[PDB]
């Protein structure tokens, strides 16, 4: 299948996750924090390794709220956009919504509060991995290539300026 080796290209070299626990499930919560700080910092490395280097992101003490910043280079020009997203009672089964709120209502691939729309491809994808696939997986797979599509078109359509 050309979808299945396609996500194996982009997600190889991350560490696969294991804990199906959510935010109230306490030490297995606990646990599933670890897998996700071990899976996104050997994400940042491989991308730092590949001149990558793309986002920073930290969570407030108890897992449940994230936030940071991603960058998006255009015609050798970095656009910086601010991120933050909340963790759903039902993770990992329901992928977290990534809201980027300085973009909000100016792309269509996008919904109220500045929540990013991502194909009808990307969920199925997650849902058959589940759950295996963490926060590194989202931006890998979700966030890096929304940016790869909107911001070049908002920069052509001169709705964002460096």
């Amino acid at each position: 299948s050309m979808a299945d080796e396609a996500t194996r290209r982009v997600v190889s070299e991350i560490p696969v996750l294991k804990t199906n626990a959510g935010p109230r499930d306490r030490e297995l919560w606990v646990q599933r924090l670890k897998e996700e700080y071990q899976s996104l910092i050997r994400y940042v490395e491989n991308n730092k390794n590949a001149d990558n280097d793309w986002f920073r992101l930290e969570s407030n003490k108890e897992g449940t709220r994230w936030f940071g910043k991603c960058w998006y280079i255009h015609d050798l020009l970095k656009y910086e956009f601010d991120i933050e997203f909340d963790i759903p009672i039902t993770y990992p089964t329901t992928a977290p919504e990534i809201a980027v709120p300085e973009l909000d209502g100016k792309t269509a691939a996008m919904y109220r509060g500045g929540k990013i729309e991502l194909t009808d491809h990307f969920k199925p994808l997650w849902a058959r991995n589940v759950p295996k696939f963490g926060l590194a997986h989202l931006m890998a797979l979700g966030l890096g290539p929304w940016l790869a599509v909107e911001i070049p078109d908002l920069i052509q359509k001169g709705v964002i300026h460096h």
